[PDB]
Protein backbone atom coordinates (compact mmCIF):
# COMPACT_ATOMS: atom_id res chain seq x y z
CA UNK A 1 0.00 0.00 0.00
CA UNK A 2 1.13 3.25 -0.85
CA UNK A 3 1.76 6.25 2.62
CA UNK A 4 -0.45 9.04 1.32
CA UNK A 5 1.23 11.46 -0.82
CA UNK A 6 4.04 13.95 0.06
CA UNK A 7 4.93 17.23 -1.15
CA UNK A 8 8.14 17.74 -3.27
CA UNK A 9 9.28 20.43 -0.82
CA UNK A 10 9.33 18.08 1.59
CA UNK A 11 11.11 15.68 0.27
CA UNK A 12 15.32 16.25 0.53
CA UNK A 13 16.34 18.55 -1.86
CA UNK A 14 18.07 15.84 -3.98
CA UNK A 15 14.50 14.24 -4.75
CA UNK A 16 14.24 17.04 -7.02
CA UNK A 17 17.43 16.58 -8.51
CA UNK A 18 16.46 13.19 -9.47
CA UNK A 19 12.83 14.16 -10.64
CA UNK A 20 14.97 16.51 -13.32
CA UNK A 21 16.92 13.95 -14.58
CA UNK A 22 14.66 12.21 -15.58
CA UNK A 23 12.34 14.94 -17.12
CA UNK A 24 15.66 15.24 -19.26
CA UNK A 25 16.01 11.65 -20.04
CA UNK A 26 19.40 11.93 -18.27
CA UNK A 27 22.20 11.34 -18.04
CA UNK A 28 21.62 9.94 -14.84
CA UNK A 29 24.97 9.51 -12.02
CA UNK A 30 24.23 5.54 -12.38
CA UNK A 31 24.09 4.06 -15.66
CA UNK A 32 21.02 1.51 -14.02
CA UNK A 33 19.30 4.61 -13.55
CA UNK A 34 16.34 3.82 -15.19
CA UNK A 35 15.71 0.02 -14.90
CA UNK A 36 12.18 -1.66 -14.78
CA UNK A 37 10.99 -1.65 -10.84
CA UNK A 38 9.51 -5.14 -10.40
CA UNK A 39 7.55 -4.08 -7.40
CA UNK A 40 8.05 -7.81 -6.86
CA UNK A 41 6.47 -7.10 -3.15
CA UNK A 42 3.12 -5.49 -4.50
CA UNK A 43 3.65 -2.58 -2.32
CA UNK A 44 2.73 -0.47 -5.17
CA UNK A 45 -0.77 -0.79 -7.42
CA UNK A 46 -0.20 -4.15 -9.34
CA UNK A 47 0.80 -2.96 -13.29
CA UNK A 48 3.02 -5.30 -15.91
CA UNK A 49 6.36 -5.42 -16.17
CA UNK A 50 7.85 -1.98 -16.98
CA UNK A 51 4.94 0.12 -16.07
CA UNK A 52 7.33 1.35 -13.17
CA UNK A 53 11.41 2.04 -13.17
CA UNK A 54 13.43 3.13 -10.17
CA UNK A 55 16.24 6.15 -10.09
CA UNK A 56 18.53 6.94 -7.42
CA UNK A 57 17.85 9.51 -4.86
CA UNK A 58 21.63 10.73 -3.96
CA UNK A 59 22.05 10.43 -0.03
CA UNK A 60 25.19 12.91 0.78
CA UNK A 61 28.09 11.41 1.86
CA UNK A 62 27.19 7.98 0.87
CA UNK A 63 29.73 5.39 -1.06
CA UNK A 64 26.61 3.04 -2.05
CA UNK A 65 23.52 4.18 -3.77
CA UNK A 66 21.70 4.77 -0.03
CA UNK A 67 17.77 3.77 0.55
CA UNK A 68 16.32 6.23 -1.34
CA UNK A 69 14.83 5.95 -4.39
CA UNK A 70 11.98 7.54 -6.87
CA UNK A 71 9.91 5.12 -8.83
CA UNK A 72 7.90 6.38 -11.69
CA UNK A 73 4.54 5.09 -12.82
CA UNK A 74 3.50 5.31 -16.54
CA UNK A 75 0.76 7.49 -16.02
CA UNK A 76 1.36 10.84 -15.77
CA UNK A 77 2.60 12.96 -12.49
CA UNK A 78 2.45 9.32 -11.21
CA UNK A 79 6.15 8.89 -9.04
CA UNK A 80 7.03 7.58 -5.43
CA UNK A 81 9.74 8.42 -2.65
CA UNK A 82 11.23 5.87 -1.09
CA UNK A 83 13.77 6.32 1.75
CA UNK A 84 13.76 2.93 3.30
CA UNK A 85 14.65 0.77 0.60
CA UNK A 86 11.29 0.11 -1.19
CA UNK A 87 10.09 -0.85 2.63
CA UNK A 88 7.22 2.11 2.16
CA UNK A 89 6.39 4.46 -0.72
CA UNK A 90 4.64 8.30 -0.34
CA UNK A 91 3.21 9.53 -3.59
CA UNK A 92 5.29 12.94 -4.69
CA UNK A 93 2.73 15.81 -5.39
CA UNK A 94 5.38 18.16 -7.72
CA UNK A 95 2.62 21.19 -7.77
CA UNK A 96 3.93 21.89 -3.77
Amino acid sequence: DVSGTVCLSALPPEATDTLNLIASDGPFPYSQDGVTFQNRESVLPTQSYGYYHEYTVITPGARTRGTRRIITGEATQEDYYTGDHYATFSLIDQTC
